[PDB]
């Protein structure tokens, strides 16, 4: 693939919860929408979800390898307490974008701080699931403008 | 099951190493005093201990789906780094009571904070063993008139 | 006594206001409720409650004469500023269970801090009244095992 | 207009000499973008640019009693400072987005704080000009879904 | 003239606790030192204990109005909480000395700090009881030259 | 319709000192003025002052029960120190001003803070006597309007 | 005697939006009672409002050269952020009385911080628009005794 | 103009008040020194003072269009306030020295941060007027080689 | 004996990318060079690198039940944010040197706090490969003097 | 058993300057009253007064080797600053009193902190002169008892 | 002498390393443009350097024996570490002006806290050689204006 | 010297007192061993050690015109003090490698930091004497491959 997409722990939930909480969007739905964005570009694309931080560090490994050339990342609660992940990004030198579906800032103060942010070329958050969409129409236009 | 019991990173080793250090109670010894416990109220309860953060969110995803009303966690070491931890517990909305076994207050000052305790119930520290059976004391009170 | 139960500042307002609002349950309530807990393993136990930080610490003192074996205290405001309160339960050198109703975590940041945790055997908060009674049945195991 | 678009101090050096700026693009040709995007969805927009706290805060309450239904503002440094732009938009109560062109976590620490973000519907940043166009897309599906 | 020495909540239990903890010295030996001492230089003295804010507040209040004209104060515990006890020696503007038996930055980093010290004018802790006799020392020749 | 003055330590000493200091103003005077004022308006005015942290808070509770709707306060030194007064206003309900003779922001870096103005209607601080007056003029609207 | 009042930032918006949010009250209201107010004594108020803070510093040194003998301020948002505005009051050393509507204390602790309330002669917060009428009560008695 | 002279808010204040408080040199008196120091090296010099941030933003930008090569700001208190002004001297990227009449290391601890000194070429404070001298004597010989 | 090697996660990506970075030198080439230095000794080495925590956790309990004598661990990022390998090492008893590469301090604060350095007997970092032989050359004359 | 005193930097201008601003006593006067109250109780009295830190630890390392059984120290300025001072005392495990003839509480924020206080047996400061005096009794007392 | 220059540690190495970095000029050649700068107005000027701090605090102590009139001070690295330095300015009350080569905000942020800065007159950094030359200018004026 | 090996104060020290508490190894014996060491690969090393800070930065000074490759340090007490000894060795540009004979990290929280370590090519603590003989081992194979 040339382009993957990483969610991090607990976004396998969505929309699993009360409906009418936030909603029926699905991580499902959410990849489908990508897989289908990146069609229309003749990207391909590969999505992964994981509650592990080791699954998703050995998947960025192994993104290295593949040739991957963007990644698109939602690390979740990760971003506030794994280096590793910050370590893999960097060991990887993957370009990578950063994606949170609510607002960040907005939250607890312990929210506000990423080991990832920093070295992200941008950041979306807030945006619900179309800050992902947004995030690989960048990608596309950066790869074949 | 209608409670289960989480045991974080470690508490597998209780017991193990010089029974005079810390004597002779286990992992499994505690177990059974709650399952125990549980019986004599007709309340079905179940135990989980993992040393690997993913494995423990996992399962309290799957509680969701099980249909269990209340989590009695001691999460060790991961109480004070595991943002994943908490917001798995936040997003199936399982209210919980945080166990220690030992006074978290009385260690080094990193141990003062929890990812966990502001969301919780409440809190049992220092109590040992029965700590965790108030915990299901109360949890038996409130779920059961 | 055997079994000491402090009660700190207006923890005799318990009850008292709109019983909807934090319910019926009053201090003299809890008491009886130990009282009878206490008769039941055939340990004497007593119970104070003062709005006086010298009237606490007063009584701690006398605590030792009377060769009290434990205290179980809820300082209630007094745990967040009372380092004279820390110094009467070392200097009398009686070991003591700290334990508060509501969950002290979940609250402003100036209540997570506390001049008696560190010192005391164990502490329980956020489990209400039960709370105490939990307090009360490590202690009669730890006296008469 | 129903969306207005404020861009804050320092960014007519856009392109005119390119601050410190890359890719040769210039302010009013971002502005040429969105009005061109908006009149694709039969949105209309305003733009407006100033050095001056006081005449941003003056368009914003003129934002309020022309009906303007949401603001897409780049408050350049003034992210970091102004109370006075948290205010005004939360005194109209106009939902906004924020957008930065660099990679505002990229740089020096004080830049991670902000006075709107927490207050924003969302925060896009290190994304260039298309963060802009993003924000604009979000916006007018929420508007007119 | 007229010294008072003031000793703080606890210090009612010198020499009570095994007296091999820290041995025998009782309050009421080192009242007795100190009233001899002034004695042999014709300098009235007088003392005053209490487990209780207020009373200690009361009792500074008094001083004035009885014309001391230097206290000797061993605040205790009070000395890193009291901003009353402060307020109430600058109100009567009765020039004091700080003392303590114990070396009081030698234990927990919230003892190092103090609401009396920086006013007084000056400071003996670590000595034992022999703290108090320099403290008065020092005063005679103050006001006795 | 009763209105509750509450004077906190020292401020007994009001006058006492070199009348030239701060001038001749004393406690009885400011309370003579407020119980005049408020007969004034035909409205029930007590005072109250103590040196005691327990007085202030038992006199609190007995407002309670005597239909006090509002207080006026000026807890002195206990502002930046007494949780235990926090909690029993708010354990009581009733609504508060918090009054300071001199300006609490322009002394020592540790009296900016208060454990009663974020709950408290509103503050008035450093414009002497006054701002007693003010206090009941404001509660005589609130109450009677 | 010339006594000039100050509004700050944002506060041209009072009454405007969903006169039930914050009712119905206006900032020419304001200055309107205050005006009256300052005839009934026989003293010369001037008013002024901006949004823009070089404004406002034009108009203190504009008020040293007219001899205006006290400034009401009112500083909003610019009280947390505009050390030029205390530099402004301390160069023309015109003493002022600062005012805020709401009370700061018990919003964010951002707003718990002043860059001029240390310089003022007092404080009054959160008593709504009387509060001006205060500062311009104990204003009239201190130009006028 | 090869050099730009930038003073800040309230720098036209000086010499106005009191003139045997801080003297009276005038901001005048200053400006009319340096013209003549520069005339005497055949360097075209300009000045600019204002209270208003935008302007001084505004005065920036156009020193870049008008070829300055080196600018003297004393930014006065927008030296710990406004990054707007940081981003203006970086974005032109013309070299500045930041100059202030007092000792802002002797003032409050608030005076201590800059946003500018940082990206200074150098910094001179406390010297009086001859600061600003000194300043040029360096960039007249800077502008050379 | 057997001393026990631990890598954290991604030192597994050691030489591959971009050899002239830093340059060839790859974990395996670093555990034969350790394997043969210790059969120069007898002495039995194993050595384990994984990405995920659990895993590591899991490998030091084993250690534990297979007799090991001392370990070697660079936790790699881990070493910033995970207690729980602290709590691991700990609770086995295992004495451990701690080794880093590259020069911890050198790099962003962040990295400059360790989990595990206060326990260890000793620190190495920023020495390269070296660093693991240098602690294993310590670790064979503590096993065998 | 000598005792040793050791002056810090800046003790020999004791005296010099303007005998008013703090009189006419020099550190020889000091030294004399201290060899004539030791000769009093027939002990050996060393003095020693340095400028430069290492001289001051040479000192210290010497009166090891001389058989030195106590120090009084007045580190003047390096109390706040010098490790190698503690690690000297430390060392070489004689024991200490700290002395200062100032408050050094009273002072600037910096003084507060010592390296040497805690590992003191006590601290006298604020008394003047007379306080070597009463460090040199109490050393008398604990040598000789 | 009148006028003294003092230099720091590591000052001596100014123009001895790669002279193409920091080229050519050395701490001698700054000493005799000074001198020569002083001889044009008739004024006695010294100077000094040294690695020691205690030589430098000796040379102080000799300058009020000397009647120096002001001190020029580039302190290099103790300017950051040295109470004793103040103490010693202090204590001999000669006003200085504090020099530094470079601009030492602009680097670590250790070096942006200065133990002399808030005493000294003023301050210059940045500026290379030609600071000396300036601080000496303002130095004459001052003692011969 | 190709090498040079400092030591810092106290390390003098080292085996005098109470042979049994840390043995009998001295300053002499490590230097001996590093002798024997450097000698069997034909490097010339030469040792330093003192009590002053100003001795340790000439003898830097020193070691630069000698043409010293490498720098081993054991900086001891001034690790945590001395910005002086920083900026000798970066003055000279002479590598060096931090060794300490305990772990810093196991001790007071002071002691975690270091002027030196960023700058160190690699620090080594906690392994005793050995720690030199590996910076040795380490520096050889650099110097001569």
């Amino acid at each position: 693939s040339t382009i993957l997409v990483i969610h991090g722990p607990n976004l396998n939930l969505l929309g699993k919860r009360e409906p009418e909480v936030y909603g029926h969007l699905t991580l499902d739905n959410i990849n489908r929408q990508l897989i289908a964005q990146a069609e229309q570009a003749s990207i391909t694309l590969d999505t992964f979800q994981s509650n592990w931080e080791g699954a998703i560090v050995d998947r960025i490994h192994q993104a290295q390898t593949e040739g991957v050339k963007l990644i698109i990342i939602n690390p979740a609660a990760l971003t506030h307490t794994s280096v590793a992940l910050r370590d893999a990004l960097l060991g990887v030198a993957i370009p990578f974008i950063e994606v949170h579906l609510s607002n960040v800032h907005a939250r607890e103060a312990f929210r506000h701080h990423s080991y990832l942010s920093d070295k992200a070329i941008g950041v979306i958050c807030g945006l619900g699931a179309k800050g992902y969409s947004f995030a690989l129409d960048y990608a596309i236009e950066k790869i074949q403008p």
